């Protein structure tokens, strides 16, 4: 219907493949488009990731330090790039892998997650854990960013992912307190201004962990919530494979997803 056909020329426009979902709630139904397609995670894996660490360990884990040296720095990393000399707390690596979409800071909390060899597994995991049977990290940052069109490595479903954080934010998957770190994290975050919270009026709150990468990558991964407090969640995903790997991500296309989201919602 009118959704769809909206969907479909967003991709026509942008040359692009877009993937949309929102659970339906109580009273509105659920926001399906290629929500049960792969698309790549990109850095949208740092939210469960963080999830999965604080889950897994005590509160007073968050002030274990943790060292590692300029060869470790593979990925762009603007946090852990300023303490190569000193470490970085695992808190510290949380809220640089959240707010800042650290990539070394990401392959620490994995190492801490399943060490070194199985930190993707352990990742895939915990969402196993949190009864997602469909996504999977297999590489670490950056190649996670990078597979070819098509395959199914470090993929997630905007389905898949939405329950996900939907459990993260809104369910008690953690403890209240923990809940509440992850939930700060990302209301901090420093990339996400242009994609789903640009498609919401400001009266409603957003937080949000985005991704981008490699054929066009861009995604984008949020709770929000309307000005009397009624919550949703909304995942959207985009490529521009046709364009081949150097095709440029399109911020603006998760942003104009968001609005046809936000104009159903209101």
């Amino acid at each position: 219907g009118d959704l769809a056909d909206r969907f479909a020329e967003l991709e026509r426009r942008y040359d692009a493949r877009l993937g949309v979902y929102v659970p339906a709630t109580g009273t509105t139904a659920a926001i399906e488009y290629r929500a049960d397609e792969r698309f790549a995670f990109c850095s949208t894996f740092k939210a469960p990731l963080v999830a999965a660490v604080l889950h897994q360990n005590p509160l007073t884990h968050l002030d274990k330090l943790i060292t590692y040296t300029s060869d470790d720095i593979r990925s762009r990393s603007p946090v852990a790039q300023q303490h190569v000399q000193t470490g970085m707390t695992i808190g510290q690596l949380c809220d640089a892998a959240i707010r800042y979409s650290d990539g070394t800071a990401a392959n620490l909390l994995l190492a801490d997650l399943g060490g070194p060899g199985g930190g993707t597994a352990a990742f895939t995991g915990y969402l196993r854990s949190l009864g997602d049977t469909v996504s999977r990290l297999d590489a670490e940052e950056p190649e996670l960013n990078r597979d070819p069109p098509g395959d199914e490595r470090d993929t997630t479903t905007p389905h898949a992912i939405a329950l996900v954080l939907q459990q993260l934010v809104l369910g008690n998957a953690l403890p209240p307190d923990k809940r509440a770190l992850l939930t700060d994290w990302m209301a901090r975050n420093t990339t996400g201004a242009k994609r789903i919270r640009a498609g919401f009026p400001a009266d409603w709150k957003v937080i949000d962990k985005t991704g981008t990468g490699d054929y066009g990558r861009a995604n984008d991964i949020a709770v929000v919530w309307s000005p009397t407090g009624v919550p949703y969640v909304v995942a959207v995903m985009s490529d521009r494979a046709g364009g081949g790997y150097d095709a440029e991500p399109r911020e603006a296309l998760l942003a104009e997803a968001a609005t046809c989201v936000a104009g159903v919602l209101a």
